[PDB]
């Protein structure tokens, strides 16, 4: 239980994995940052979870940055954009 790690995503993008690994992958449409077991192998007492992000260019083909971040757990999807407020609820209504 004491074990705890993090995925550190740095804009302009640069990724730091849970394990110690860094790379400079870039993309243009939404990707699966993390989620449940895609093959469904060795899962006990699993709970749904999925975090996905979307990237796009900013003026040069070779650079991409993060625009929106989405999560989805327990029949509840949370979406965040660059608007300083929530916009998180299932319907997508803006929230404080
Ligand atoms: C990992 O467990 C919780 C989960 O976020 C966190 O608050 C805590 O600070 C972390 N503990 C350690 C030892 O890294």
């Amino acid at each position: 239980p004491n074990y705890n790690s993090t995925c550190w995503l740095w804009g302009d993008p640069h990724y730091n994995s849970f394990d110690g690994w860094s790379f400079d992958f870039q993309g243009t449409c939404n990707y699966l940052l993390a989620g449940t077991l895609c093959p469904g192998v060795n899962a006990e007492g699993l709970t749904p979870f999925t975090v996905t992000t979307k990237n796009e260019n900013r003026g040069s083909p070779a650079v991409s940055y993060v625009r929106q971040v989405t999560v989805t757990t327990l029949n509840t999807n949370i979406s965040i954009h660059k608007n300083e407020i929530g916009k998180v609820r299932v319907n997508g209504v803006l929230m404080a």
